């Protein structure tokens, strides 16, 4: 390592980290929807128990959303970005947050997570990046 080190700065951005599971990722048609996302949940939900869902962080800053696992502040489970992002909201239960996002090649995947005792926090953590119009 012959080049030297970087060199930081006395300054940091606000980062959100919620310890949420991870039910795993439902692909979907319409990258925006309320149906749809429940539906994707519901699906996953069935889908392995809760146990089963591993108990991942959900990073949130600069306008983006990492989720890291808990073992590890490093690890990058999966990278969504509120710019790269469709659309989101929670399922039926409130202890459940699932978004769509874009990938690229008509293709969108909706994140399924486990968050407590509401994903009112996280979702509005994650919503706040977004912060898209309603085109009513």
């Amino acid at each position: 390592g012959s080049s030297g080190s970087s060199g930081p700065t006395p300054k940091t951005e606000l980062v959100q980290k919620f310890r949420v599971q991870y039910l795993g990722m439902l692909p979907v048609d319409r990258p925006v929807g309320m149906d749809t996302l429940n539906s994707a949940i519901e699906n996953l939900m069935t889908s392995s128990s809760k146990e089963d869902w591993p108990s991942v962080n959900m990073n949130v800053a600069d306008a983006t959303v990492t989720v890291i696992s808990e073992k590890n502040e490093e690890e990058v489970l999966v990278e969504c970005r509120v710019r790269f992002l469709s659309f989101m909201g929670v399922g039926k239960d409130v202890h459940t947050f699932a978004f769509i996002m874009d990938t690229g090649n008509q293709r969108f995947e909706c994140h399924v997570f486990w968050c407590e005792p509401n994903a009112a926090n996280v979702s509005e953590a994650v919503q706040a990046a977004c912060s898209g119009p309603s085109s009513g």
